[PDB]
């Protein structure tokens, strides 16, 4: 299944591929804790619904080595493969259900630092442009391995579209943008789920820098 997606070479390093047992047991955990809380009604603001998200959203980032574009080849397929669904027993409403609680982890800091106000803002758009996020991601990763210059025209892009995405939850107040920024750089856990290093934050901030 798999091999249909990902190259042979590239099975090699993407974890998902080795038959391992304590993995497996983990996703099987993960996923049968997941239909539950939904069987239950859950909703995606319940401390046992954010703890999973947050446990799912590390333990995915480690299964991909930490390569958005294993993550947005996954994507592809939980769209493409009919296999995706009975294989792995994640559905799309289960990544939907997910990706709500874990937005709710950040939610629960920003209102730290953010306003009534600005808060409602953010809650309501924050999943306007969020499935764009990984393919970003992943060509920030690119072009800091290929040394491409931050200045350069396709680097400014990258710095547009990461403008874009943010914007498109925060807003186009300068205030309100900089308590995100603000925020980020005190709270580890707004950077988890991201696939972002230390190595292309600091490439991106450089392209930021000439943006402005
Ligand atoms: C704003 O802050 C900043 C930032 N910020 C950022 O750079 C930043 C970067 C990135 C993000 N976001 C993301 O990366 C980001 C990730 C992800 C999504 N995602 C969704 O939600 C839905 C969608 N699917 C999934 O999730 C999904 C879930 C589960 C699976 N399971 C499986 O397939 C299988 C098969 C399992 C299995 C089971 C059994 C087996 O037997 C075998 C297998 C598959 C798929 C998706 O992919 C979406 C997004 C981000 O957040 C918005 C960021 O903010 C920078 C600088 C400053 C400054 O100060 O300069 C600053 O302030």
């Amino acid at each position: 299944m798999y091999d249909r997606w990902f190259s042979q070479q590239e099975l090699q390093v993407l974890p998902f591929a080795e038959q391992d047992e304590q993995r497996n047991q983990t996703w099987l955990e993960l996923v049968g804790e997941a239909q539950q809380l939904m069987d239950e009604r859950c909703p995606a603001d319940e401390p046992r619904a954010i703890a999973l998200a947050t446990r799912w959203m590390e333990q995915l980032e480690q299964d991909t080595a930490g390569r958005p574009e294993f993550l947005t080849r996954l994507n592809e397929m939980h769209a493409a493969e009919p296999q995706m669904r009975e294989q792995t027993g994640v559905t799309p409403e289960m990544i939907d259900f997910i990706t709500r609680a874990f937005a709710e982890s950040k939610l629960a800091i920003w209102a730290r630092y953010l306003n009534d106000e600005e808060l409602a803002f953010t809650r309501q758009h924050y999943f306007d442009r969020l499935a764009e996020w990984p393919a970003l991601v992943a060509d920030l990763h690119r072009a800091c391995r290929e040394k491409r210059d931050p200045a350069s025209p396709g680097g400014q892009q990258l710095a547009q579209r990461w403008l874009a995405l943010f914007q498109s939850y925060a807003g186009k107040d300068a205030q309100t943008q900089q308590k995100f920024r603000y925020a980020m750089e005190q709270e580890p856990h707004l950077m988890k789920g991201t696939w972002m290093t230390s190595e292309v934050l600091s490439w991106l901030q450089q392209a930021i820098g000439v943006m402005m």
